[PDB]
């Protein structure tokens, strides 16, 4: 395996971003990535992941920002698919902490159904220093708000 990613579950993993040469690497043990980096920080096309047969999600979320609830919901909903068609999906930004870790954390608590301060607690575990920025927080908040409605 590429022991940079940290399964949060059997199927969901989040990362600090591949570079080119773990690419081959990368592909042989997961089937979908989500893409957080916008595209002008990307050292390579994301084409390179299509050539390989590796389904992309590029949804981009600026450095030290949140997403918004509407668009956790869409990665949310597309790394489900992945997953039921028995897909491993690795989740990266650059640096492996802030955004990637706020998608991870909202996967347990969207999959899982576990309240945000256990879903934290995990992530953090496997990453000290995971989910950042108070607004990462907030977010995270506002979705388990929609998810107990």
């Amino acid at each position: 395996m590429w022991p940079s990613a940290r399964f949060v579950d059997d199927n969901v993993a989040f990362s600090r971003m591949p570079t080119e040469r773990e690419l081959d690497e990368v592909a042989k043990d997961f089937d979908a990535v989500v893409v957080l980096v916008e595209e002008y920080e990307l050292p390579y096309s994301l084409e390179e992941w299509k050539k390989r047969g590796v389904e992309v999600l590029h949804s981009p979320i600026p450095d030290f920002t949140a997403p918004s609830l509407e668009q956790l919901l869409e990665i949310l909903r597309w790394i489900e698919a992945r997953v039921r068609e028995g897909k491993k999906v690795l989740i990266h930004c650059m640096g492996g902490l802030g955004r990637s870790g706020t998608v991870a954390v909202a996967w347990l608590m969207y999959s899982k159904g576990l309240p945000l301060r256990e879903a934290l607690r995990r992530v953090r575990s496997l990453r000290p220093g995971a989910v950042e920025t108070y607004e990462q927080m907030e977010v995270l908040k506002e979705l388990e708000k929609f998810l107990r409605s």
